[PDB]
């Protein structure tokens, strides 16, 4: 029994341990959100295959317990065929809690774009200033979609969080500022770097345009299009919400989803199916295919994991809260506790 840590809005990046599980699970109460509404119909997710799995590192087995405890994970769930193989909940987390994604998030936006490829309310081909006006004059002009989703725009970007100077933390500025539109303001005031299609470089604006297309092609909150594809389709357990740029206002594309432990997983369940759902082919065919060209994962800063390996079947959800964004401990102890579940379930 204990009065929630709940941080400022500015210090999501910079939180003290004791305040960061609070924070993470009511983001609704520091950001602006809009929900993300189940339907009436829930996809079971059945008891599967218990497994206990254990792995080493270095000179030393750790088991599930010592892998929560060490790396401080707040949630483990593990999908063979469906089914439940392991669900854990940890620093005070139960299956009711909706966790925040951080870049976890992009992967759903991206299979978002997919759905709104399979509409034909999207086409990669497509312009990117032709759905989003405001981006006429700006770098962005002459965009493909496409080069967007592959963050190959070519456009000048600065993702470094200690520079405050810095695009990603300008448009961090933006969003708390409350505005509509400020992040598209940014993305219009940056210059060009390479051509198109060529130069690869990380752009969690350029991951926030999906956001912003797919509200300008569905005509939509994009939280309403996930609920109408996926969410309330399949069937989630819960409600899930989504961190907005302004009160009511255009849905985070980069991060701010929350959503149960085992809602996460029936999304990552409907991309292990190729985004079918009751025989509807929700996503275009081979998109997953793509989606993974090179197994295949989403990840957000201080642990964030969404593991999808298809040959096996299995889906991994890890809820996490390290006390730095990227700590390679951490990550190594992740992909060697994933694997050893993986091999556990042969």
């Amino acid at each position: 029994v204990e009065n929630p840590r709940i941080g400022r809005a500015a210090d999501l990046y910079e939180l003290i341990p004791e305040y960061q599980p609070d924070t993470y699970r009511n983001m609704d109460k520091v950001y602006p959100t809009r929900v993300i509404h189940k339907g009436t119909k829930v996809r079971p997710l059945p008891a599967g295959v218990a497994i206990a799995p254990r792995y080493r590192i270095g000179g030393e087995e750790y088991g599930v317990d010592d892998f929560m405890r060490r790396n401080r994970v707040g949630g483990v769930l593990v999908l063979k065929d469906g089914k439940v193989a392991l669900e854990r909940y940890g620093l005070g987390n139960d299956e009711r809690t909706r966790w925040t994604s951080f870049s976890v998030v992009k992967s759903i936006s991206s299979t978002l774009v997919g759905a709104a490829v399979q509409q034909g309310l999207l086409a990669l081909d497509q312009p990117v200033d032709k759905y989003l006006p405001s981006l006429a004059g700006s770098a962005y002009q002459g965009v493909t979609v496409e080069q967007v989703l592959q963050m190959s725009s070519g456009v000048r970007w600065n993702e470094t969080y200690r520079d405050p100077k810095s695009d990603r933390r300008q448009m961090f500025d933006a969003q708390l500022a409350e505005r509509p539109g400020g992040i598209l303001r940014l993305l219009a005031s940056l210059p060009r770097q390479y051509p198109s299609g060529t130069h690869f470089t990380y752009s969690t604006g350029e991951s926030h345009l999906q956001s912003e297309l797919l509200h300008a092609a569905t005509r939509i909150p994009v939280s309403d299009y996930l609920s109408e594809r996926i969410w309330a389709r399949m069937g989630m357990e819960s409600d899930g919400f989504w961190q907005l740029e302004s009160p009511a206002g255009q849905e985070i594309g980069s991060s701010g989803l929350s959503a149960t432990l085992r809602d996460y997983g029936r999304f990552g369940q409907f991309v292990l199916e190729d985004g079918v759902i009751d025989g509807e082919r929700i996503l275009p065919e081979g998109w997953v295919d793509r989606a993974s060209r090179v197994a295949f994962e989403a990840q957000g800063i201080f642990g964030q994991y969404l593991y999808i390996n298809r040959k096996e079947k299995i889906v991994a959800v890890v809820w996490s809260a390290w006390p730095k964004p990227e700590m390679d401990d951490r990550e190594e102890e992740t992909y060697a506790f994933l694997g050893a579940a993986v091999k556990a379930l042969r």
